[PDB]
């Protein structure tokens, strides 16, 4: 984990560092990630800097949709230090509802996101799905990977918001 | 963990939430910690909310010698995410170094600080220091126990932001 976060602290653009996260999330199992920050006191999640391999069409279509409004990991991050994890129970409202059918689409069904709170007011989250037979086995999977997980989520952040904003 | 957390949630009060931190501490290995926070936008150290087994007279030293505005790990939460190592390196300034020994004239000489950084724009440190015959056995003992630390430090600002500022 310490020599990812050396290897994107000595990474050279975007590329390379979005590259570096997403090869770190594979190595512990993870398929698809989305890295997401916001300058301090911005809302403008349609221009937030994002990294990682989520379906283009999926990007794309939530941006279209307003799905910031609606997706209930978003207003978690806003309140929250705390994973929240992608259970059916956190999707309530008819839009939500909308919203899980269109990530199962896309192959977003299971996983988890880290809501982002940076020492300069950045916000953001990094969202990581994961494959498998069913929820239970992502469940387990994600239980037994969290405290790594849990101590990326903050050397992505505090490498990421210096490329972001700098 | 998330069974502490639940208890610190459900808890009445200061003093039982400080109990029940205390002992998560002091059961992973660590005897003394503070827990400190301020609310969004406040540089008002001396009034910020502190839990914790730190003796007494040492924080009275503290905020009656202006320390915040000299221990090197209040720098340092207000610029990372990452845990700062009470490491002999990050004493730097004349005034510094005589923090050090004030510190560990209170059996405050090993140990560490991890930043911080709450949803709602909350700003504190939660300082962990260990009884240990030196300082090569101190950082043994941290690095094993850093990642269930990690997660700790995000479900006790989690809580105790809750208790200080809701
Ligand atoms: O990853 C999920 N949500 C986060 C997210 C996805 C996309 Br596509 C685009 C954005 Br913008 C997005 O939101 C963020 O990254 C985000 C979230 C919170 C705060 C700040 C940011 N930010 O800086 O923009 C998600 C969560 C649960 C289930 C499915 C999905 N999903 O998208 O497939
Ligand atoms: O614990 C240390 N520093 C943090 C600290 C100690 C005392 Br006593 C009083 C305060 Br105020 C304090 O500062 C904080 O808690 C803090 C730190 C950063 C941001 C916000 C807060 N905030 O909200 O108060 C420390 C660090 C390294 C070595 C020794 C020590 N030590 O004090 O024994």
């Amino acid at each position: 984990l310490v020599d990812g976060f050396l290897e994107l602290e000595r990474s050279s653009g975007k590329l390379e560092w979005s590259a570096i996260l997403q090869k770190m999330a594979s190595d512990l199992g993870f398929s698809k990630i989305l890295f997401g920050l916001l300058p301090k006191d911005s809302q403008d999640y349609e221009n937030a800097f994002i990294v990682g391999n989520y379906p283009a069409a999926w990007r794309e279509h939530y941006d279209r949709a307003g799905y910031a409004r609606v997706d209930p990991t978003v207003s978690h991050c806003t309140q929250s230090v705390l994973p929240i994890f992608w259970e059916p129970s956190i999707y309530q409202t008819r839009k939500q509802h909308e919203f899980f059918e269109e990530a199962s689409a896309a192959g977003l069904v299971y996983g988890l996101t880290m809501p982002l709170h940076g020492a300069r007011g950045e916000l953001g989250a990094l969202s990581l799905s994961v494959e498998a037979e069913n929820r239970a086995e992502a469940n387990r999977f994600m239980e037994s990977v969290l405290p790594t997980l849990w101590m990326l989520k903050d050397y992505a952040l505090q490498s990421g918001a210096g490329l972001a904003f700098e």
